[PDB]
């Protein structure tokens, strides 16, 4: 069908994908569609590997010779994912998708469209929507009007995240109507691209009542932040409402992943 790279017809009901782009993997494990081999990471989500994984093989996303041997009748890569977009092309039709081109929601409406099953994909949204409403709830009896900020360290920097980065922050601030700090809104939400790079400086300007806090990326020194002076200073660290972040988990969007997402947030904020 349509695309960005070019209207490059694709069939109708496929039966042997390859998910390029590791973020989308879990859109197609929801939808139903059959993929036949996704990157790196995807074996690594806990919310993927943990449950998911019959039938589809590895790869970082180079290699465009282990892509030909998995026989795929598709191959859907981001725009920017860096393999050769040309090439790729030499294999079977291949669909580039601009990264947060689309929301994040919507974005599996497309991959609704794109394939042929949108009965399947309304299906997912009906549960979502619902999950939504007792989680919505549930915390707002739990936490009133408090504030709850997401943030992730790399180095010496911390990533105070807001609305649209990820990160459960669909989740915490938009599925959650729940309020943060109005510095983490005044620029991580109400103009950020989506997050906000501090210090441990500017730290008790955002640190909100509870904090989602965990490191950038998995396996590493987590900068000295959360072993820090100031860190433990705080007030919701204090109270004891601060709850770590697996990246790896924390990384995807794509339903399966969400859903464990809002999940661990909602015990996460529930607890006595």
């Amino acid at each position: 069908y349509k695309a960005e790279n070019g209207n490059v017809k694709i069939p109708k009901h496929p039966k042997r994908v390859v998910v390029m782009a590791d973020g989308y993997y879990g859109y197609f494990k929801t939808l139903g569609i059959n993929v036949v081999g996704a990157p790196e990471n995807v074996f690594k989500n806990p919310y993927y590997k943990g449950k998911t994984n019959g039938v589809e093989n590895i790869g970082d996303g180079t290699s465009v010779e282990k892509v030909i041997d998995l026989n795929p009748d598709l191959i859907i890569v981001w725009t920017t994912q860096g393999a050769d977009i040309k090439k790729l092309e030499k294999i079977a039709p291949t669909v580039a998708v601009k990264y947060d081109k689309l929301d994040n929601i919507e974005q599996l409406k497309e991959f609704a469209k794109m394939t042929g099953t949108e009965d399947k994909a309304e299906k997912w949204l009906a549960k979502w929507d619902k999950k939504v409403a007792a989680a919505k709830t549930k915390i707002k009896k739990a936490v009133g009007d408090k504030t709850i900020s997401i943030m992730q360290t790399n180095g010496k920097d911390i990533y105070v995240f807001g609305k649209d980065f990820g990160r459960g922050g669909s989740i915490i601030y938009k599925d959650l109507g729940l309020q943060a700090t109005k510095l983490t809104k005044e620029k991580a939400i109400d103009q950020g691209p989506g997050y906000t790079s501090i210090s441990l400086e500017k730290l008790p300007d955002f640190a909100g009542d509870y904090i989602f806090a965990g490191p950038w990326q998995s396996g590493g020194d987590d900068g000295g932040v959360f072993e820090s002076s100031i860190w433990k200073n705080l007030n919701a660290v204090k109270n004891g409402h601060v709850y770590k972040m697996d990246p790896i988990g924390f990384y995807f969007t794509d339903p399966i992943s969400l859903e464990g997402q809002l999940e661990f947030i909602t015990e996460s904020l529930t607890k006595l």
